[PDB]
């Protein structure tokens, strides 16, 4: 059968895809992650939450494939806002992940650049069109764009103003560039999918508390809604 | 037989390790690595290097120990000096490590830490006492500290400062606590050499274009010197 990897980094953002799934799952631990397994229309799903930041979501995803043999990896999650238009509990894709802080530019190197490697990492276009398609046959607002990846809570005016003139990012969180990257490396398909908790200011840290569930909830449920037409 | 990984981050620090083993390697390419597997001495090694930073070494870690079971890990490198006894060419192993990049202080949480981990990350007390026996029995000064690591390349005496004020390190560079991280999740003994290359200062970018042959070689050197005795 068809094997689905599905992430969040923190708990509260996979307490709900259990419960929506609602089927039995077995947890095996692995790497210091416990992965939940289950079977949901005829398909194998594997969930699990990385912890928080990019070093626990490169190991988490590299397990999924390594370990589990995932052929796809969908991660669902919040994210703070860096545009007007994403609001509380909207919803967007990453067209493509940055890591933001990432700096050698003593070398003379753009910022978010790697030797071997590039700025951006690209995500499924299968996946993020699938996305689109469900969101209007549902009357929901999705929006494509980057996503940039630290291992910082942003919550600062200053950070935000440069996320948004250095790599044009819509919205940042601390784990979707290193899943994608992964992916990427190992061939498998990849949807980073955020819901809006916060607008990464210096009202974030507030705002993350009062809507982590809400917003985790909210991507849940759209991921399940993926999961049923895969 | 035994079956030891051996990482560098860049190709500079793994040319010396395949040049003194001087034994023949099998190339094996695996999530955008090549894993280099000789014999030598018995055991099995497997060489390679990740590309540079924390998420690059996270995804070549989890690799050597979940796709070729390596039973322990060497990394062997170069690093940027905080402290004024260790000076270009100085060995150190570390006895911790941690992110010094890490920020969620928003939440107040301690700089470098994240819920369900630590802010340090041990290495094994087995093999940092070989590499000091091994030091002392070839009359080379080897340091133990802590020592920092994030994804940038650090070259101001404002962010040295801080390192060592917030974090007591002794050497900073970009994947040693990755490495160790991940050694520890799955119980892997681990071992982290550097021999340093600059002064993590203005004049670092410099100093590491001069140095990182010679720094890496030292550093190479010793590594070999280890797994003689292991
Ligand atoms: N403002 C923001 N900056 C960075 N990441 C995020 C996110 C996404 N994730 C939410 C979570 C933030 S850190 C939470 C710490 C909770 C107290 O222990 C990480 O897994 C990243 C939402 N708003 C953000
Ligand atoms: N000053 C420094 N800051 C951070 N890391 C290091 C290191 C250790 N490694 C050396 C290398 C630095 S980035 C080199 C880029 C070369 C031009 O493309 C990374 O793999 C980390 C030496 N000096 C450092």
């Amino acid at each position: 059968v068809q094997k689905i990897g599905i992430l969040g980094a923190m708990r509260e953002e996979i307490t709900p895809i259990l419960e929506l799934f609602g089927v039995d799952f077995e947890e095996i631990p692995l790497g210091g992650n416990v992965f939940h397994k289950g079977v949901y229309h005829n398909k194998e799903i594997i969930v699990a939450y990385s912890k928080i930041g990019k070093v626990h979501s490169t190991l988490t995803t590299t397990s999924m494939i390594l370990a589990f043999g995932v052929q796809k990896v969908l991660f669902s999650g919040v994210a703070g806002s860096l545009v007007k238009d994403l609001k509380i509990n909207d919803l967007l894709v990453a067209t493509q992940l940055v890591q933001h802080d990432v700096d050698l530019s003593a070398f003379d190197h753009p910022l978010g650049f790697i030797p071997e490697s590039a700025i951006f990492i690209e995500t499924s276009g299968s996946l993020n069109a699938l996305a689109k398609k469900i969101a209007n046959e549902q009357h929901i607002a999705l929006k494509e764009g980057v996503i940039a990846s630290g291992d910082q809570f942003v919550h600062s005016k200053e950070r935000k103003e440069f996320l948004v003139s250095e790599f044009k990012a819509s919205a940042v969180e601390m784990e979707g560039a290193s899943v994608a990257f992964v992916c990427q490396k190992f061939g498998v398909p990849c949807c980073v999918l955020r819901s809006i908790s916060d607008n990464a200011d210096e009202k974030a840290g507030m705002s993350f508390d009062e809507f982590l569930e809400k917003s985790a909830h909210t991507s849940a449920k759209f991921l399940k809604s993926m999961v049923d037409e895969l």
